């Protein structure tokens, strides 16, 4: 009854009584043969054990947790490409559908039925195809007037996310930063039209700011611009990056004048995959009309009555997360949208305001406008303490966490702070069980009778 | 009696409710939410009227894994790539489906991790290609005190369109190198005489989408030798290998077309073409760290792995690369080899079988990748009442999408249809469609009159 | 339209929109009301997000792996109550086949078709019942002498599992520990000998030691004590706790003797859920023969109709072990089981080597018997070294694994050892990533410039 | 043709196969494996001739569960409980099972984490109870001077097996107190009359397995506290609880039988019984710390919950205290009070159903518990020719299990039949046992000769 082959994988193999589970996986090379798909299963399986489980992962705004349906539908469409818009006309639609609905959220006052955005795999694409947009309208307009177009620049806080130094980087554009200050602690407008000139193609606030939680004044900086553009006739734009408040503001801050309804706001990007309630894979950017969008860069297709632009950085792509949205939209609605980033939102308030009764701890921030804050050790305490918040993400990293401890963009690069974004499936309960952790750390961190590494290294 | 029952709650049958009386939302947000159950159904069900994928003889993008990749991949869904630092297992495992894709193109870099990069298709790393070659480009320029305001780059008429954006996004010119029945693929004199001190690179397509032919990577690389020993540009290739690129290695490993060339400085793939993942997956390698600019890349250290940090995206489903990493244990060497043979095998056999059907002649008797292209014979289309869109038309009535299209420029006046075979179509899927189209000549030749595309062609 | 009653858990409601989900879970009392079985699904599952991954747990023995058919088993037997017997007499015979297969495998001596054995939930109460059973054979072998019988006592190393310390404690029993040496690594036979008297019901060499990975040597010990009851008159018997070793030495190490081919041994127990390959709730007693369970110990019921009867500390349990165990008797055979222990023993053999070329480490044994071994940090590299195996322990839980730090029994408690348990699910490329994280730990331990509290509570 | 088709290769069907030909192993391990299709079916099919669990009326321990608990439980498969220092959030959630167990019977004590310990049902948790109760009877009579090796403790004849097991495995003395019609429960005098010095606790029955009928704990604390004020003996009370302690917190709340009383100072229930959870969990609680012992137990703070780490099992499935900890969550207190009215209706329902019928008369009137005994009317008896035992038999015939037996000392000449209520027992499905009834006593009706139980009684 012996069976010759079970250690090569025959249809008696056990995975686990395998010679292939005595190599090693792959490192530099295809393999020469096969395997049995139980065996491949695990052994790829098997790697992703050993790091940060999702659920747990509290640096990422990125979603991971959509209801058992949405997932299903999802999962239904992996094998869907959605380029593939003349065999697959109704997820075309069903994605201009999506855009109008985004488009509509941002107020937008375009009359025409078939909003002006595209799909995009996150905010990633999405600026930068508003930045390409922004660029090439400077372009057209300073050609016109017999100007020079050969040293493009745009204007950004320091706050910025890295995706705007790829732009500048893949693009040659140059990027010019406004610092952060506890003074000015968002992009302040005046600050942002010092860096302003001829040259300059758009300028970027931010609606969601990484590093901070926070929102530069959109409003405050369209009110600037105008009047600097009266002045100088340089007609300056604005591309909100609103990768995470691009899904926060409609709903819980319907009056925070932010979006299409600002005259010099001419485009609007967001992750449909952040606070859009999307698995990963999704993002959106809208125009606040078709002249806003160069004929040089894009063209439109009519798909079963629908016109849909045909704009982008990708082409094949999975079409799973526009379900995802549409499922979202229709069975939330607005109503469902606005109870769970309240949720979100309530949550964050609620370590917000457990975190500044610690006593090594101080928020950065009073106010907590995103799903998301950051704080900092008590000056006073930090002096004499042996940790740093490196020491606490550690520490919380043993019990499964990630908590990121990192250092402020410029003019506050001496504060050492630490983040917690609440996505939806992250709870009171689960709340409770962080700031259980965090309390246990500390207790044990206060025992240490010398200085860590990253303690040190501050001095 | 419940009195709530058609407003959605627990007792809800989801077609016997107001909302499934209602259209779906086309311009705003509803203003309130539905059952789960409601709402599945009303996005699932708008799915159903178009192509089912593995009838999309259209797409070159993979339309079937097996059911343990499947079941891997729908487990990743909620994983981001791009938290490396918090899923620095996934992202040593990019950094080693890098290295085998290097290996497969005989990479002769000796850094035991790869210079290459992660891409969401074709796209991104064709785009990332041309943006390194771009940087490479303007640097030697401005170092030799030449203009470098004024990029262009090389390419067949039958390139693919994400060269187009490429063009469009970076404003950099594209020359196009025309087809002719004497030239079918990229020629490398006419490709040379539009190069210049401008000139970026060169552009081969291994899997041309309009022919399912390869430009001659070497025949370029030859040509392109003598052209930059006699002017000192130093004009480099990037390799659109979208399909080629993993057909190539198991079918033609001697076909010298890749990283063994000189002047092969970088080459991409579609990893959800003949990858043979899902979509959303595309790399692109460089033929060593001194082809990728430091403007455009870092490099990050996870685990010991050193990964490049190249991309135009940002946050993305980390999905593929278990799946390409799958793939790669699932059938190693062999097994791609076994499964592209099929590919190509049915290919080889619909292509046997349209050439005995009185109406079609193939475009190339020879077929190198798992798709093909064939038009009416000429005197056959002349007396027709019918075209290959009618054909095209008639084959959809069964579910199939088979396209039609006319030949990019000088072969314009060829319409001709084109399959492609992807893992999960069998010589007996193969039969069907072959049926299919018997039937559908029969009904056409019973037209009296010609329909309107012939009447267009007239 | 607005859904009034979307926070409060309705059909519309999404569980992480709601009023439940901004609540505590309840810690003293119940909740007063229901609410969706959705809502209480993400509230139970999320709190086990926060711990180590069972595939990662390098501490425990039990089994965290078994293939989807043995799985799909076990969860449709979930409602099955092995105790009714009259209801459910399948399972009761495949039970009885599973003893048989277990006995028969250790070369039982018995010649009845069903052999003389019990069920239980792990080795805890198969020990127990081994010892109760012991116990009772010596209380009316000392009654029929006339000798008094009411201070018993037994032997064992102090490598002893805590098991055996809740009977010493739940009966009132003398245990009597002998200590180990790094002259005498596993229980010395002449040294257990000193501790025997009148009183001893037996003395417990162990298969698989916990604290070790070594197996103490029941053929020395049943020599010696066949000499020691010839001069005696005690008859003092063995009982085996072959917790992990009764399903590693039938395969892999046929030729030594260690079970009912031994004169003296009289029982032995072993978990099911080690390495008998089945999910945790099975362990295994068996007998040499019926003359060696007493009568005072079989119980029999008739209120689940017809006649019941038993032995055991439990009453009602899950029976879907029974069927994973009998799942994997006719999955693997001989040949299985024998392949699937050796690819747990080589990968424990290959990272046992890998620890050995290590700077700071050295191995506690040179002889690798079960699928686990312990090692310590070298006394030279200790010295000078600012961390101990404890903090080694706290920067591999950063990466998910638990690999336990803990000091060795009497005589060797200076001893800080670190453990490395396979199992079947372990394979050679987790292995290396183990391994890899082994290195980068020792590699930022070595930079420390002060000690750490565990090093500096050392000195 | 496929040579190894017979043999278990690929292709093999499990019943064309050698091995499906050939009988389980009885006695040894099978020398080799087989595919695991075949290994499922042969260990599967042997399950299939034996009582569906939903028709087992003879079992107190649950047989349904919702989908999602069973989700949960099943994804915890693979968690081994005692691994607290690895699992210690399933530690925490042990305790707080605990501490709502506590406070659900009413326990004084004001520590936050409440002292008890997880079982793997009430076999473990009374021997826990009996082991606590012994070991502070030793140590008091220690101290005064008194012997203590001779203990015993006092119950009804209406014990369940464990008490016996308890009994014999710490040799310790049982003293039963008998049944009679005029005492149906346990008589708390008769109780007192087998109390001596030596005796460490009496054991109350809440849910009398062989009766349905709940002993007057509130009765014999009175008594107890009369005789100890008496004696100085001190005599504790264990409530075995293993049905009653999840009955009457919600449907009695106003019956003081828990830690209300003086002289109960712990409790075991059964949370696989009317706890609603699938095998494998118990409880027991001590009224507050110092009732048990330090020699049985000791504290370990994970995550800062004091967790108590007593038991006679060790590595255990965690998968129960999941399922515990939802059902409090999923249902709360007005859930449970729902669920378990339901299961008493539906006993209520059947008793009185039962009395109506000509051979049956019911042994109490009072249905306290999901479940009741009834047997046959003497004079019906006398003359009929079958007894319960061939109505268990009969309705076995259609899938049932319903238990006849004999019951305790002194009732030993009653032979009952014994129906036990579960969740997912419904109206509907009593409907269909009555049926069945009903047609088993017709067709019994119709024998012309004695059965052979019938013949055993005279
Ligand atoms: C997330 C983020 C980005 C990048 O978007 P992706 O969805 O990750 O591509 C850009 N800007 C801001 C403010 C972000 O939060
Ligand atoms: C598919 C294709 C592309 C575009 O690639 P995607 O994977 O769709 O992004 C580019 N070039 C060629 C030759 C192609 O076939
Ligand atoms: C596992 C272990 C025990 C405890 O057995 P469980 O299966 O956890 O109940 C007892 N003795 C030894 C040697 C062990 O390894
Ligand atoms: C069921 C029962 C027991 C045995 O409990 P298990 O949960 O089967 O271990 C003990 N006492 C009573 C009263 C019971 O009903």
């Amino acid at each position: 009854m012996e069976d010759l082959n079970f250690r090569k994988g025959d249809a008696k193999t056990d995975v686990f009584g395998s010679d292939r589970m005595l190599q090693p996986s792959p490192v530099e090379r295809i393999p020469d043969g096969p395997t049995t798909p139980e065996v491949a299963y695990q052994m790829v399986k098997d790697e992703t054990f050993a790091q940060t489980q999702p659920r747990l992962n509290l640096a990422t705004f990125v979603t991971t947790y959509m209801d058992d349906y949405a997932t299903k539908l999802m999962n239904e469409a992996i094998n869907i490409n959605y380029i593939d818009e003349t065999e697959y006309p109704r997820i075309a639609v069903m994605n201009g559908k999506c855009i109008n609905i985004v488009a509509n959220l941002w107020n937008s006052p375009e009359k025409d039925t078939w909003k002006t955005g595209a799909l995009a795999i996150g905010s990633s694409e999405a600026c930068m195809l508003g930045g390409v947009a922004a660029w090439l309208r400077w372009r057209k307009k300073r050609q016109a007037q017999g100007k020079p177009f050969d040293k493009p620049n745009f204007v950004i806080s320091t706050g910025f996310q890295v995706v705007w130094e790829k732009f500048a980087q893949l693009w040659q554009i140059e990027m010019r930063e406004v610092p952060l200050t506890l003074e000015k602690t968002t992009l302040d407008p005046e600050e942002a039209l010092k860096m302003c000139d001829e040259n300059t193609i758009c300028v970027v606030p931010i609606q969601g700011v990484t590093w901070t939680g926070l929102n530069d004044d959109v409003e405050a900086l369209d009110k600037a611009l105008d009047a600097y553009n009266a002045k100088t006739g340089y007609d300056i734009p604005i591309h909100v990056d609103a990768a995470s408040g691009g899904f926060i503001l409609p709903f819980l801050y319907p009056d925070t004048k932010w979006d299409f309804r600002l005259k010099w706001v001419l485009s609007i990007s967001v992750s449909g995959h952040k606070f859009g309630l999307v698995y990963p894979g999704l993002g959106w950017v809208c125009w606040k009309g078709k002249e806003y969008l160069p004929e040089e860069m894009s063209f439109s297709v009519n798909y079963l009555g629908a016109n849909i632009t045909q704009v982008g950085l990708n082409f094949s792509r999975p079409a799973a997360q526009i379900l995802g949205q549409y499922y979202q939209f229709i069975r939330l609605g607005f109503q469902g949208y606005k109870e769970v980033q309240y949720n979100s939102l309530q949550i964050a308030k609620y370590i917000h305001g457990e975190i500044a009764k610690m006593a090594p701890f101080v928020n950065y921030s009073e106010n907590v406008v995103n799903p998301l804050f950051i704080w900092y050790l008590k000056p006073e305490y930090a002096k004499s303490a042996k940790w740093t918040l490196y020491d606490l993400q550690d520490k919380l990293s043993q019990h499964g966490w990630m908590v990121p401890a990192y250092t402020l963009p410029s003019k506050l690069e001496d504060y050492v702070v630490m983040r917690v974004v609440v996505r939806q499936g992250f709870s009171r309960d689960m709340a409770d069980m962080l700031l259980g952790d965090i309390k246990n750390a500390i207790a044990e961190l206060e025992k240490l009778d010398f200085p860590t590494p990253t303690r040190m290294a501050q001095e």
